[PDB]
This record gives C-alpha cells, structure tokens and sequence, in this order.
C-alpha cells in the first residue's frame, strides 16, 4: 500500500521551493543555493512532472544577455535530459528594493513602466519554453498606512497594467493566460486583491476576461480564516481556476508554506476531493519551503511528502464518493435535492404555487433533521481509514 | 465644538439594532420588546433620517393578513408622524427553525421556494413604503462540514435564486436595486460569498447585473482580518457600493456589532475619508447591538454615539485633505503619480523606451524614500486633533 | 476493526451538549428540551463513563426546595439505573440576566456575594453526587469597553471569589478541587484570564494553590489562535491538568464546539498522544454541539463520533510511538538529548568547559539537519494508516 | 499644542529598531546599515532616554576580543557625549544558523550549553553599561509539527537555563533582573510560552521567582487576539511588569511591528491610561521597523511618531480620569463597588446573609443598567479631543 507518483500525476514544483535557503525575517540562510540544474534532476528523480520559475530564480538579477543565454541553456539541456516540463512561469517584482512599493501599482510611474518591462521580458522567454500559464502575485502591491495609497488609482493602474499585458499577448499571437494570485497580507500590511472573491471581482473589469483566472494558494486563503475548498468551488463554478498552488497552513498568522496535507488535514481532503470530482486538469503544483530546521535530505523528504500525501488523500477521497453507504448518507442529507432548480416551472408558476407559500407547512419542515453529523461521520472514517 | 445629526446626514438605524433584546448564545434577554414605532420617534429625536426593517421585525412570523395591515399602517403613522423614511428593507431568512441549513441554498428544493416567496411578498411591501434597496444577507447560507453541500451547485440554487428575484422586479417594473451583505462565518461555520469580493464576482454571473451591489459590513469583512476602507474602494471601483453597514469590530472573532466607532478607530477614519471623497451618497446605515449590560438609556446613548462619531471623523479627514502641509506630503509620497496613467503612450511605445528598462537605474529609484511615515503622523496628528 | 467505547474509557459529556436545544445569536431552538433522566439513559447505552452538569441543568431556575429535592431524586435514580457517574459539576453564572457584567467581578457587589451564595449551594449538591472536580468558566467576566472594568481591582475580587470558595471546602472537609475553564471572548468582549497560560499564573497568587488546576478546551485556546497541545504540555508540566474539554473548532472565529475530531484533526492526534503518553486519568469529557441542523438521530451519532474519533487517533498514537522506525527516527532528531539536562556538571563546570564557547565549532552544528520533516511525514502516514 | 520629549519621559529604542535595513521574507534591504554611535547621536537629538541592544547588534558575530574591546568603546564614548543610558540588555538567540532549533531548548544538548556561554558573556556587558533588565526572547523555542518537541521535556530545558542563570547572577552579585518576552509564534510555527499568562505561569515555577518578570509587546499579544491592557493588569497584579515593548499592530497577522500609536489606536490608549494610572516607572521602550519604503528621513520621523503618540495619549488619558464627568460615570457604573471587597465580613457572614440569597432581588438587579456605552464614548470624545 503504497502511493508513488508518476510524471502522469502532473506534480509541479517551483525553483525557489525546493530552493529555499532559509533566511527568514529572524535569521540567516541555513542551506546553500541549489543549482536549479540539480532541482530539475532531483525532482525528476522522485517522480515530478516539471518545474516553475520566477524570472530572478534562473537568470542572476543584472545578468548579461550572454549570461542569460548560457543560464537557459544550461536549464534547456536538463529539461531535455529528464523529461521535465515547466507549464507555469512568472515575474519577481518582489524581492529589488526599487519594488518596495510595488510593481504596477507603484506611486513611481518610472518604477510602473519598469516593472511591465521586466514582465513582458519574462512572458517571452516562458512562451520559449512552453509555459501556459503565466503567474502575477502582486505581493509589494499594497500598504501599512491608508494615506500612502489611493485604491482607487491602485486598481486604475492594476487594470492598466493587465490590459497591457494582455494586449501585448494578443499581438504576439501567443497561446499563454494569465493567472492572478491573491494573498491578503505579508509582506506589506495590506495586499491589493486579498482573496479568489477580489482577484475574480478585478478580472470582470479587465479588458479581455476571457486570458485572466487565478492561481489560488492553500495558506493565503487560510491567513484570512476563509474556507479554501469553498474559494476553489467558486472559482471552478466562474470557470476560472487556471492553476493552483498546494502546501499547508496552521490558521491565521504569517504564510508558513508547510508541505501539501500538513496544516489543516481535513481543508486538504475536501480540496482533493473537489479537484478530482470536478475534474479539475492543470498542474498539482506544489508552493511550500521546507522548514530551515531541515538539511538537503530532509528538503526531498519533504518534497515527497507533498506527493504521497496528495495520493493517499485521492484514494481516501474517491473511496468516500464509491461507498454505497456514503451515496445513501447524501441522498438521507438532500445533496440529489440542492442539485435541482429550485424553480425550473418559471417565476408565475412559483407565484401560482400555493404549497410554497399559503399552504406550505413550516414545522413539518423545520422538523426535518439534515442528518450532516452521520455523514460527515462517515468522511472522517474514510480519511482515518477506519471503515467499520 | 458640537456635533449634532440632523436628517440631511442620512443616518438611518435597522429596527432589529436598538431593538436588539440582549438575547446571546449564552444568556437571556437583558432588555424589553421595543415597539417599532416607539423607535422610530425615539430615532427621530435623536437625529436620525430614517430606519430599516426585516419582514419579521415589522410583521410578527405567522401574522394573518389582517394583523399585517395593522402592523403597517401603524408602522407608516409613525414615519408621517416623524418625516422618517424607509430607504432599506430585507427578509429574515435566518431565524426560524425551517431555514435551519439556508433559504434559497437549503438542501430540500421545498425550503427554497418557500424562501423565495416569503422574499418576494416583502419585496413588494419595500416598494410600498419607498425603500430603494433591497439587502440579502444568507447568515444560513454554508455549511459546518464538507459533505453538506456542493458549492458548485450551492452557487447554482443561489445564482437562480437572484435571477427570479430580478425578473419579478423587472416584470413588476420596480425600482429597487438588490445589494449582498457578505459575512465570512457565524451562525454556520463556513457562508457562501464570505467577503466582498467574492460577492462582486459572484454578482459578474447574475443574468442582470445591474440589478445588484454589495452591503459591505465594517464588522464582517473585520471577522477575515481584512482592510475594510480597502474593499470599500474595489466596490466603489466596480460602480457597486450601494449601501454600507457601519459598526465596530475587534479583530478576528465573534461578530460584536459595537457602535460606529469602536473597534478598530484608525479603519473608521480612513472609511470616511474614501466614502466623503469618493462621494458616496447612500445611507450611513448603523448595523449594530447595544451591548446586554445596557438598560434603554444605554440604547439610545449607544445609537447616538454612532452619529456623533461619524461626524467627528468626517471633520477630521476634512481637515487632513484641506491641509497644505498634508497636499504637500501627498506629493511627496508620489500619490500624483499613483493617478498617472502608466502607458498612456501605448505597448509599443513602452516596448521602444529605453529608460523603462535597458536605461532605467533601478539602484537611484530603489534610493527614493516613499515618505509614507511621515504622511501617516501627519493623519494621526489630525485625527487626534493634535496638530503642532 | 471497530472502536467501541465502555464506561471504562472514561468519556463523560455535559448535560447541556446533547442538550443544546439549537438557539445561536441568529435563530430559535430547532430541537425540544431534552429529560436529563432521557440524556442519562441515552449516554449509557452509547458506553459513556458519566455526565455533569450545571446547576440550572439539572435544577430550574428559581425552583423552589421540593421541586429542588424531586429534581436530583429523578437524577440520581437515572444515575443507579445505568451506572452513570457525576465526576464533575460547575454554576451557571452567565445566563440570567443579573449577571450581564460578571460573577464574580461583577461592578455590583451585591451581584459577586449572590453569585458566590449559588456557587456554593451547588458545590453541597455535587459533593453529594460524587463529584471530584468543580469547573469555574467565567464567561461575563470581562469587558466590551476599557473604562467598564479595572483589571486590576477585578482579579483582587476573582482572587478574593476563589479564596473563599477554597476556605469553604476547606471548612466543611470536602475532597473536591477546583478546575478554572479559559476562553479568550464571548460572549464578552474580552474574558478575564483568557488562555490557559493567563489561569496557570493567576492560581499560583491564591491563598491555597493545590486546590486549582485548569480544565482547558480545545476549541477555546483555538480561538486565539494556540498551539493546544503545548498549552496542555504545559499544565501537565505544572501538575494543574485537574479536567479536559474536548471538542473541535475550525480556526479563529466564535465558539464552535464541533464534535471532537472535527475541526484541527492534526492536533487532535497530538492532543491524544499526549494524553496517553504523560497518563492522564482524569474523565475524557466532550463539551460539545450537535449542529442545530440536527434531529435527535443526528444528536445521538454527533456524541457517538466524539468517542469514535478518540479511540481511533488512541490506536494510530500508540502505533506511532511504538513504531521502530518512529523510533529510530526521534533519535535522529534528538528528542533523546531533549530529554537530557543541559548543564548536571553544574554552572561552574560549564563556564570552564572550553568546547562549550571557545572551542564550539558553530558551523559543524548549524550544518546538521534536525530531520523532522521525515519524522512529521511518519506522523502523517501513522494517522492516516498509509504506513508503506 | 505641542509634544515634545525629554530625557525624563524615559523613552528607550533598540539597537535594531532604527537600525532595521528593511530585508523581510520576501526582499533584500533598502537601508544601509546604522553606525550603533550614529543612532546614538540621532536618538538623543529626538529626546530620547536611552538604547538598548542585543550582543550582536553591538559585536559583530565572531569578532575576536580585541575588536569587541573596540565596539564597547566606541560604543561607551557615544553614550558619555550624550548622556544616553543603556536600561536594558538581550541575547541574540535566533539569527545565526546553529539556533535553526533554539538555543535554551534546542534538542542538540551542545547547542544548548553554546546558547547559555554566549548568554553569559553578554549578562557581563549588561552589567558593565549599566543595564537593570536583561531581556530572554526565545524565537527559535518551539515547533513546527507536533513529534519534533517534547514541550514536557522543553520546559524542563528552559526552567534548567533560566536557574543556571540566576545562579550565576546571584553568585557574581549582581543587580539585574531577568524579563521573558512572549510571542505566539514567527519564526516558529508555534513558540513555547506563547502569551504573558504562559510566561507568568512558567516563572512562579523556577528556584529564584523574584528574579524574572515579563516583558510583554503590545504586537505580540495581539497576534493571538488578547487585550494587550487586559494582559497587562494582570502583570501589574503578580507585581511582574519589569519592562515593556511599545508598538503597533493590525491584528492576527505576521508581527508588524508598526510605530507606537499605529495599529490599534483605542488599545494604546487604554494602555497609557493604565501604565500612567499605576506609575509603571520602567522604561517606555519601543521596539519597532520603520517600514522598508522609508529612507533615513523616514527612519527618524518614524522614530519621532513613536514618542510623540506616547505624549498625546498621556495627556488624553490624564484628562479623561480627570475629568468630573467621568468620575461620575464610573460612579454611575460601579467602578467604585468593584474596588471594594466581596465579603469583608468573611464567609460565615456571607452565608449566614439572607439578603445575599433566600431575599435577594434577582430582577431589581437584573434591571439596572451599567451605562457602559455613556462612559465609553466620554472615552471616545477624551481620546479625539472632541469634548462638547
Ligand atoms: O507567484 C509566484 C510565487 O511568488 C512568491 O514566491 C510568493 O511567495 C509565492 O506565494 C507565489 O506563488
Ligand atoms: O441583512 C440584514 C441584517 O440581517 C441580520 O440582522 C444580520 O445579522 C445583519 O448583519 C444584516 O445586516
Ligand atoms: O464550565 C461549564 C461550561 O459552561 C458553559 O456551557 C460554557 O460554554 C462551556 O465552555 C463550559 O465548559
Ligand atoms: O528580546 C529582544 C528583541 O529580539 C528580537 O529583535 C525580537 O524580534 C524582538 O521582539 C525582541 O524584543
Ligand atoms: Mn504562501
Ligand atoms: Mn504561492
Ligand atoms: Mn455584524
Ligand atoms: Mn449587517
Ligand atoms: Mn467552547
Ligand atoms: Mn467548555
Ligand atoms: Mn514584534
Ligand atoms: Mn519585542
């Protein structure tokens, strides 16, 4: 009984997970830098699908163009070697001091057509190497005072800055979208487009909808107490969940980025579970740090444990959804009956009806348990392995 | 240095909040049933433009239509006695037993057309007494547990839910506008559209947007350890702010509901501050419960406490933008250019500028202080009235 | 493969958790009042060890004392019919309305001598019943506002409440200790000594320490957010573990109590593994609500999973630490030099010990991994039953 | 109306505060690094009292005695030119890559005799400067999952280092005392003593008790959601308050460290209003970033804010208690009962007192109000300087 993954299970990893050498806002690096050329056969090794990068995590900042030649093929050639593939790319408009107020949402005008710049730069070397997906976390995009930002002139230039981007995709003729990822704090005070609900609000308003979805990611919901199997549902339900990121996260404090099923165990189940019903087919990308308590074995310990523990939580899952006994609990708890329209006979024949009003009996109703606790019983028992 | 209310500020008050009995999770009720009309004198004296209701604060659940009429036209003295107006209504699908697992998401397809019609009926008495919005609050709209509910389909049943309500409005050529209050949890565990954007997104899907907005509550978007003057800004960005609920909240935990003002002070400055300079024009609804230690003295003293504390604040972000040294500041920070169009000149203009990028000196722009500590001292010396 | 309990495992519930008739701040009772002699019956039939109580469970309010007298003959007949036993009882002193600023530190004197007169007619009436522990939860004691309460003056009258109370015991001989029960808020603003480190400290300024300890619940230290297992370690540590609550809470938000199980299941396993692992004897209480979704079918499967849930993580702890390889890895992980004093040679001998300062070599240290993610991933395999 | 700082106001910074160069999780510095005598010479121009500082934010890590006998100097003539005092001294204990898993309770037994040398060496420096407190911050002490700490064996490490360390203190005959600061978590997933209680508790059970207090940080209560006023009573009331770090913080979230007066304006205020009301006569020491968009001018206008809110709400506060309206609303709401005893006449009295029970008058005393919400706005309208 064992749970080994396959490039065929679309398991994805980015540089600088993997890559993190453990400076933390307390404390120096406990680990050396990892060539991204050993990443690439390491994780290949233990059965991943491909790679993500920012820009900054393969190309040195400030790098010459020779230099930014040699380090691409050098990742060229591993790729080619392994098999590995990189389905996601995005930008670092984070970690340069002149992003400390932000990238496209920075007071800076210069700073704003730098960072569109630097941006479109990277969306064309992803397209190089076949990305189709194309990550923003506007992570600098925000405050810690409210004077120091306009959110209403933020958001004029975050629409901008996305309409621009998406006109330039366009006139490339490039097979790439984008995908926005929220977070609601950390490292400024406040992020712009905090959660799935803002980042899909913002996309309404942009242009071109149709190229915009969002890379949620597991803790940034969970740093705001939300329910993240509810935030994928409905960006599932708007047709717009491009990508997603997978790690763990204990509650309402700074973004841990624990591995995939540490955290909030049962939050991981049901995401599982939601992901494979709805068939969801984008990468299981993996965004996590291993603790810098770890040496390099305990990194691919680490990195493996995201894989097994989404395995084990599929079978766990699809076990649930197969059991006669579940079926029978969903159908006692009305899951068959929130499935249809509640008023397929049209808005008069609802007007007309007089058991949904005059005549309806309100106790009898109330009386009805929705038996939830037995059902949710038997989900336990599932997870836990413990069918009895 | 007085602040007295008048009419013209539109402060408008729930019945359900100084009529509020004191009842918690843990305790019985502190204080006697008010009469509604007893409130709406007593909310006249102080000031206050007008209040708001649920069906079942004005007419008792289970009323006959004869006691309905009653319940009104002693409702409507009362306004005709005052010059009180009625410019909110909702339904309360929340408190009896029937709506136990929601109103238009329960489970049993019968609760749901029963929900829409008891929706429907107070639809049209709203329009009667001139309210020109209509709030949907789905407090039982969620679930405790993951198999409970589908929230693809939920979304689905409450999608279907909002079209019927604007094709009955339209179809009765009403002028009332719909407005979704977001609350992230409590009373179930987790709600559907926990905060404002995912309310503003989910609206995107609706067959009439139009039709419908947010009812933004500074307590809830609170209960997410979310920037409330931030989400307002997106729904005023989006044209969807129609109405606002105006309380005080500490921090992440149970919904207290204090009065407008308490709470986090520093977020009510800077929510005036945008609803002033923004504009806004709505109400300034107060949703909020005077604590059960209080007697009616304490009501009335707590309701009147709002006002004042909302016309403070509106002094004080006046006098913060009217200061020269603080428009001085603002420019100094760059917010003139936050409100700058990045690339008015266009993609390949931007593509062809050589001091976006290959000539820009990151290492100058990164040396350029943002001035924001300096703005913010300047706002506090101004709120606290200490300006040297 | 089934976990049955029996009265032997020690698993006791409150009178008030099955109960909980379903009203919550937004809505009425969904389910009718329930016979403590039927609650008694049902728990014996389910294995449970025992009930406890509140004094207005078990006794009406306001009843006088042959109603008084009939109520506990009822009571204690259930009790010999079954085999029951009452290993703990407590006072309601948050529901009446007297006490809508406090017990015990309530402003009104009068109010702090009453509550102090009802406490002590109930410690007569559980001694009588048998009971070893008294739990003091003092939900009123605290604050909306800063000027309502002196902190200071307040903990003078808590000290002064349970000073008494101990002298009381003390006077008439009884073998009963006192457990205080935390919670951060709620219903209050804020609750005085609001985490089970904050009622550690307090006890030790009684006149009579070795009367107190803590009854801690899950879900309350929770809701600020800490790590429940090591608040727990830490009574353990301080020999104040008198009583537990148990139950399950999904994150910072209102009081929960979910089933236990539900809610963190990641620190329910460690919860338990530390419970078997320092042997604690004490009864296994469950302070718990059936959702108000529920029937009496759903109330009685919601207790059920309470122990179900127990003696399951009971089996996948005890085979994680009896692993080998669990084993050997806690020794790579130096939980065995933990366990090994520092410095037994002494402060001298430390401060001449070379290899301690002047030759330390830090950067040989600093390189060797702790290994703990494999370790955790052992963990995660164990609870699960995925061990391959 | 202005607010300017003495020496006498016994204001206090960190080494690391002003000196803060901006790197956080997620970016490189903005600042150069301060000279220890430059912020020195910068502090005492603003008025402050006083720097404190870790070993090795006045050593450099690794220096060698000759260049550490070189640092002091410099150090001790920059403080002779200025009159600035040195209160307090500290560890670091967290940067270096060898603490990865603590210092006092790390589980390499090697690590934690280093942790205490280096301690050692640093409490002799303290001693040197003139220190009275030596602060311990254990941010590397704790875990990230659950099998990696035995906290049982943990808090025996850190009562053994703590006693190790009053040994040596009392043995050399010196006049410091020791003060722990709490922290809920950031570094670690979770730290040991996470809370003032938990640190309060921990003391009462080391072999010199009267040797360590807390020194509690008004962001670090708050990352766990406690009333930071409330926590601090309680440390007035055990006679443990030895020092405190001012700051600010908006809510559950990493630790921000905000200027004193930014985050939660209401809680500053009632902190004042409590170390004033109880003549703390300790440092007031702040211990803040300024944020990493700010350049110098920015660090020393931050710096300024800090102790200019301190002075505006001292003022506030003080005109508040003084103020004859006040008094009589504290009189309206009791506070003058709380303060006085429960029963004086002793507990045989009490129960022989009808009128404490068998003839108290339950709903007389139900029915009086508190007017908490009267006296809580004249709070308000004190704190805004808008008294009418
Ligand atoms: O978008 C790219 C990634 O950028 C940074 O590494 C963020 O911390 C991570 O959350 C995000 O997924
Ligand atoms: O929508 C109507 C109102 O309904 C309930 O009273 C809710 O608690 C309140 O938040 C909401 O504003
Ligand atoms: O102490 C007795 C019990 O009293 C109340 O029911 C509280 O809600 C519960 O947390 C506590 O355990
Ligand atoms: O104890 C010394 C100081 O050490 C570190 O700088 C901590 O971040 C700070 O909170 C603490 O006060
Ligand atoms: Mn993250
Ligand atoms: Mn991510
Ligand atoms: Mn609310
Ligand atoms: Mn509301
Ligand atoms: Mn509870
Ligand atoms: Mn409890
Ligand atoms: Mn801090
Ligand atoms: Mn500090």
């Amino acid at each position: 009984m064992n749970y080994q993954p396959t490039p065929e299970d679309r398991f994805t990893f980015g540089l600088w997970t993997v890559g993190w050498q453990g400076r933390d806002p307390f404390g120096d690096a406990t680990r050396r830098a990892l060539d991204p050329v050993e990443s690439v056969q390491r994780l290949a090794e233990l059965g991943a699908h491909g790679v993500t990068f920012h820009d900054d995590d393969l190309i040195p900042f400030g790098s010459s163009d020779s230099e930014r030649e040699e380090h691409v093929k050098r990742f060229r050639q591993a790729l080619d070697d392994t098999g590995m593939k990189v389905p996601m790319a995005t930008t670092n408009l984070f970690t340069h001091p002149v992003f400390k107020d932000g990238g496209f949402t920075a007071n800076d005008r210069d700073v704003r057509r730098y960072a569109l710049r630097k941006t479109i730069r990277n969306i064309d070397l992803a397209v190089e190497l076949g990305a189709e997906t194309y990550v923003a976390w506007g992570g600098r995009e925000g405050a810690e005072s409210g004077g120091a930002k306009d959110v209403r002139d933020a958001l004029d230039r975050m629409k901008e800055a996305f309409d621009l981007l998406g006109e330039y995709v366009t006139s490339q003729g490039y097979d790439i979208r984008f995908a926005i990822e929220p977070k609601p704090n950390e490292p400024r005070g406040d992020i712009l487009l905090p959660t799935v609900g803002h980042a899909l609000a913002f996309i309404e308003r942009l242009e071109r909808p149709e190229l915009y979805g969002v890379n949620p990611e597991v803790g940034h919901e969970q740093m705001a107490g939300l329910n993240f199997p509810h935030g994928i549902a409905q960006a599932l339900w708007a047709g717009k969940l491009f990508h997603i990121d997978l790690n763990g996260q204990n509650g309402i404090k700074y973004d841990q980025d624990l591995r995939f099923g540490a955290g909030d165990l049962r939050a991981a189940f049901w995401l599982v579970d939601l992901l494979e019903s709805a068939g969801y087919s984008g990468p299981r990308h993996f965004d996590f740090k291993p603790p810098r308590t770890e040496d390099f074995d305990g990194v691919w310990a680490s990195a493996a444990g995201c894989m097994r523990n989404y395995l084990i939580l599929k079978e766990r899952a699809a076990a649930f959804r197969a059991d006669p006994e579940v079926q029978e609990a969903l159908r006692a708890s009305r899951l068959d009956e929130l499935a249809r329209p509640t008023a397929a006979d049209g808005l008069q024949a609802l007007l007309d009806d007089r058991s949904a009003f005059e005549e309806f009996d309100v106790d009898a109703a109330a009386a009805r348990g929705m038996a939830f606790e037995r059902l949710d019983q038997l989900a336990m028992d599932h997870l836990l392995g413990a069918r009895g």
